[PDB]
């Protein structure tokens, strides 16, 4: 396989605004098919990107600044993965849909990205949803590391893996008085994993890995979940970064399909958080090792002064569908200590205050459950409440109420459950039978209520719910009224169909 | 129309080796299509790049270094400017998109050459008659000097360049290090392009010639006898602007473009100071006020800002394109601003030591003779010797051989030529009748020998042969043998058919 820790970590580029003023900031952002190098043991590697980058243009925003952003399509008009095309009429339609979603952003459902806000290459054809091409982000929200992905009608998975993904930090007045690392020790870190075959192109499954004869199933098919053999940090596969011995802020982010990740450093150095998916945590949390799963972020710091002149990898414990594999995906990129510091350098802590949030006086509550459906060829469709995203529309909160959703994890699955336009916060966990809920239907508790750990008593918008499992979230509805959507964040779960609409008003 | 000195004058990104060690240095360079910036105020045009840039990625290289390079074409399979069918014979089902990288001024076996038949399609799916190897190899047994490697496919090479496939190649030498010259952040190179560019921001390329009177007999598209472009490309960008500091700064000046000539000159008429020319570094240093530079001509030059502290000093031409030079437009290049501020000298010496004083009385003495004739459809075709390129090859150097050669041109135009693997010098340049030569065919000269300018007494691959005058031209044509070309690079002249082949023997 390849050698790991021979390419250096590429750090993003800050996207470049075509034209800014202080009434507004505008940028240009094109999607192409180019070829980009992902490992000097392998061919050119053909990705379908933003501006021409792997990952995307690193937008820096500023609270309450008026990012204008055009997306605009200039793929070919075929897609180069396998498109099943059993999953949605078929009216085909142009094959290649795209329309970008800022995950964690707090935008008018306008420039929210809708699924079905698709548009094929220079808004030839679009879809029932589409408004506008020059989207607007007025970022009315705390300091935190966005990102922007591909979200097109079951299309996302692949447009994700093609690698259509990127960076978009929002700092705030807040955020500059913190004393932390900053500018050449500020870095965003984008985990995916990925397959390549010899000839250096992307493989993505055409059908489930059982899949008796071609008996039954379409081909290609929807697999239920896809897992990497490689793993790639931002543009590369098990890449080096030459760092200085001191405080690092790492911005982890986990872009990948289904894989989630168990980090932890190979020297047992504490990993240092200091936010969430939606800003800055009530307190800074030690965590030696972590979970990230598809679409959480982790604001990090990691001190390497004291391991001068020294080698440290980032490793994971988290297997995929299979133990973890030593030689591959228990490694993510490695630190060399070699960089001499350019300055005297110490750095050195009280953090946000955490708001209230009493749940009592909510306005109501809901109660929704996970569940696997079959279909005519017998490959799982899973689904939220056993509703198909075309469904009528069951999730309607008014513009300014407060809700607690109870998520209810019958399945065998843990599901990450992402959240569009708001930021919610955890109540609590409390684990249920798994097992009456198979002749009966109605849950009963096997233990008391356990609090979330202090690094998810923040902002999150995505959360892993566990199996056997219900989970409580508190959200307050606020801004801007319109449809939006909630759904896991599995690529795989996310299209056929675990997606519903969510309409506020 | 455009609106000029808004764009930053972009550096272009040095090249990454793919591999490197002491025994060689690896690049792996693709060729795609992608959408760029080119101006604010147009939206992204579509080009054809070396790894998503223009220009591409320029290439540092040391006397010596062992450069292994891949170019690989992922472009599409047809062409988005014209494509004239008509110039160029056409074998069992040529492909339409046919690409080879040559390096301009390279001392490279032919087979690392990039002869115009050793082209190749997609992924080398399909490749010339004279097609070898898929990886060039560049020795770089030559002086420290401004090189740059573009497109030479058979009669697509004007399209192609025009297109966008153009970047830059810099060998260094122990001796270049001495200089203590203007280095890093302060040695930029500057690729001059003029184009034309529609309303919807792509690019316009003629799709016949300026007057056509009832589409008359002539074909379309038809290819043009000239290219002159309505605006001016520097690097990247359309008038573009340089915040310098006050001190000295080397700029590396290349003239990229199809057919114009300028004449370039500092809008305050501070001196220009060359050191060197195409093949390196001239014999002294020679001061220029304006300068007249020339398809595929490098002028390194350097320009001191120390005394202008504060001023906005435009880079300005007075070289006209079938019309007089307009001042709202052609007549500017790009914008140096000195508003940065001093990072941390005057000079340093009378440069390069070089060969005696033409010694002359080589081997053999070539006379070579500039014509046009006419066409089936009634257009111009430029030939050598009156020499279509695919007729039998004239012109066959011994490999140890030193030739002097006669270029003799009647023609009414420039046409600047240039010569592959050698860097030649000018003997002189003497001014005959032309009437007394298109009435009987003999040369009588109206006056006597005139040697070259101090800045063309150096050592130069190409040449610009002037209007009803004969240049004598010395050159060694070690050390490789084998095919290789002679043309005038003016791209559309080129193309048909102002090139004929070179054999080293
Ligand atoms: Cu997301
Ligand atoms: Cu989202
Ligand atoms: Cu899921
Ligand atoms: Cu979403
Ligand atoms: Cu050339
Ligand atoms: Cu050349
Ligand atoms: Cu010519
Ligand atoms: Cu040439």
């Amino acid at each position: 396989n390849l050698e790991k820790f021979v390419d250096e970590l590429p750090i993003p580029e800050v996207a470049e605004p075509v034209k800014k003023n202080p009434r507004q900031t505008y940028y240009e952002i094109a999607m192409e098919e180019v070829f980009l190098k992902v490992h000097r043991d392998l061919p050119p590697t053909k990705l379908w990107t933003y501006n021409g980058s792997l990952p995307g243009p690193t937008i820096h925003a500023n609270r309450n600044e008026k990012v204008k952003v055009k997306w605009m399509n200039k793929l070919p008009l075929k897609h180069f993965l396998p498109v099943d095309h059993t999953i949605h009429g078929h009216h085909d339609e142009p094959e290649v849909k795209t329309v970008v979603h800022l995950h964690g952003g707090v935008t008018p459902a306008s420039s929210d990205g809708y699924p079905e806000a698709w548009f094929s290459r220079d808004f030839e054809a679009t879809g029932p949803f589409f408004e506008r091409e020059v989207y607007e982000y007025p970022n009315h929200q705390q300091a935190c590391t966005l990102w922007y992905h591909d979200h097109a009608m079951a299309l996302t998975r692949l447009n994700v893996y093609a690698g259509l993904a990127g960076f978009y930090l929002i700092s705030d007045a807040f955020e500059k008085s913190l004393e932390l690392p900053k500018d050449e020790y500020d870095i965003p870190l984008m985990i995916m994993d990925r397959t390549f075959q010899e000839d250096g192109a992307l493989f993505y499954p055409s059908r489930p890995n059982n899949t008796p004869e071609d008996s039954d199933l379409p081909d290609p098919s929807i697999v239920p979940f896809f897992c990497g053999e490689t793993i790639l940090v931002n543009g590369k596969v098990w890449p080096y970064l030459e760092v200085e011995p001191r405080k690092y802020r790492f911005r982890i982010l986990n872009a990948s399909n289904t894989r989630t990740y168990e980090l932890h450093l190979d020297n047992d150095a504490t990993i240092l958080q200091i936010g969430s998916d939606g800003g800055f945590l009530p307190r800074p949390v030690h965590h030696q090792s972590f979970t990230i799963a598809p679409a959480e972020r982790f604001d990090v710091i990691i001190d390497f002064s004291a391991y001068e002149n020294k080698t440290i990898t980032l490793k994971n414990k988290a297997g995929c569908g299979q133990e973890v594999n030593p030689e591959t995906d228990a490694n993510i990129m490695q630190f060399k200590v070699t960089r001499p510091l350019k300055g005297r350098a110490p750095k050195t802590p009280i953090f946000k205050p955490l708001p209230p949030l009493r749940p009592s006086r909510a306005d109501q509550e809901r109660t929704l459950t996970l569940t696997g459906t079959q279909d005519k060829y017998g490959r799982p469709i899973l689904l939220l409440d056993n509703h198909f995203w075309n469904d009528p529309v069951t999730e309607n909160p008014r513009l300014g109420s407060v809700e607690v959703w109870s998520i209810v994890n019958p399945t065998r699955g843990t599901h990450p459950i992402h959240l569009h336009l708001v930021q919610f916060r955890v109540i609590d966990r409390r684990p249920f039978d798994t097992e009456v809920y198979q002749s009966t239907g109605d849950i009963v508790y096997t233990g008391p209520n356990e609090a979330p750990p202090l690094h998810e008593q923040g902002y999150k918008d995505t959360i892993q719910a566990h199996a056997g499992e219900v989970i409580r979230i508190i959200a307050r509805f606020v801004p801007y009224s319109g449809r939006y959507v909630w759904h896991c964040h599995i690529l795989e779960h996310e299209d056929y169909d675990m997606m519903r609409p969510m309409d506020i008003i």
